[PDB]
């Protein structure tokens, strides 16, 4: 397991408990020096729980997919939640099982729908410990269109920084004022998946990229990354969905 409180949290305890997820994950090798996430994982252990405390100290558990660090649903006081999708059905039947009872959601645990669900996209929801403090209270009472925002900021301020040290410092530069994801956080978000593949693609080219990806930078401008020598592999990304998932 790991835990986050946001009683007395500041960056360097915000950059402790994103390290701590990170050294949760598990992986048997690297590729170009970052963990690669295990193909699978059978039955319980396929599961994170991440313990997070609001504020005043009340308490959410998080299930995450230690193979993808995809949320699969959350237990709050003796309610479970899980996302209306296979993955997080299964994971039902591992995790929270001590629950009085269990919401399914009623949406999927991807982008698209949740943003459908919060009512407007994520470039417009402010992020940073104060938002996750404020998820971490909405989720503790079902109101699904209110957790549908909640979740978007749960996402980002935990799996996507776990992903990425660049999302991991714009949290922290958010620690005690929230402000909308830059651009450049969204493109990453976005790419995960496809810089994952092609990196591992690149192991067999001579660290080339088969398919460049194009990100968004720091400054707003667009950029292509064509191989390993990109700054987005070298010094960001922290862990690679394994190709064999996607
Ligand atoms: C690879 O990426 C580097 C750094 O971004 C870039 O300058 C260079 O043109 C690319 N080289 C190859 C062989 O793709």
């Amino acid at each position: 397991d790991v835990s986050f409180r946001l009683s007395g949290a500041d960056p360097s305890s915000y950059g402790m408990f994103i390290k701590d997820l990170r050294n949760a994950l598990p992986h048997t090798e690297k590729v170009y020096n970052i963990p690669l996430l295990l193909p699978s994982v059978s039955g319980a252990g396929r599961y994170l729980l991440m313990h997070l405390f609001n504020y005043d100290g009340n308490t959410i558990t998080v299930a995450v997919d230690v193979t993808n660090v995809y949320i699969m649903g959350y237990l709050a006081l003796t309610t479970s939640y899980f996302f209306n999708e296979p993955a997080a059905d299964l994971a039902s039947q591992y995790v929270f099982r001590s629950a009085r009872r269990k919401i399914t959601l009623p949406y999927s645990g991807n982008y698209e729908r949740l943003q459908i669900a919060a009512g407007k996209p994520r470039e417009k929801i402010p992020i940073g410990l104060p938002a996750l403090d404020t998820a971490i209270s909405t989720l503790l009472h079902y109101d699904s269109t209110a957790a549908a925002g909640a979740l978007l900021v749960l996402i980002q301020t935990t799996a996507e920084a776990a992903r990425f040290k660049y999302i991991e410092q714009q949290i922290q530069e958010r620690a005690y004022r929230d402000e909308v994801p830059s651009s450049a956080t969204i493109s990453l978000e976005n790419s995960w998946s496809g810089l994952s593949k092609q990196i591992q693609l690149a192991q067999g080219n001579n660290g080339v990229f088969r398919t460049p990806t194009v990100l968004v930078d720091s400054k707003g401008n667009r950029v292509q990354i064509t191989n390993v020598t990109s700054n987005v592999v070298t010094s960001n990304i922290q862990l690679l969905l394994n190709t064999k998932n996607i």
